[PDB]
């Protein structure tokens, strides 16, 4: 969740992630990726 995803240092993305991150979860209701 949003709460998990940039507590641990990642961003919130819808759609993608850029480069030198990958998806690991979710932000926003599940809409979004959250991106490590």
């Amino acid at each position: 969740d949003h709460y998990n995803c940039v507590s641990s240092g990642g961003q919130c993305a819808y759609s993608a992630c850029p480069i030198f991150t990958k998806i690991q979860g979710t932000c926003y209701r599940g809409k979004a990726k959250c991106c490590k």
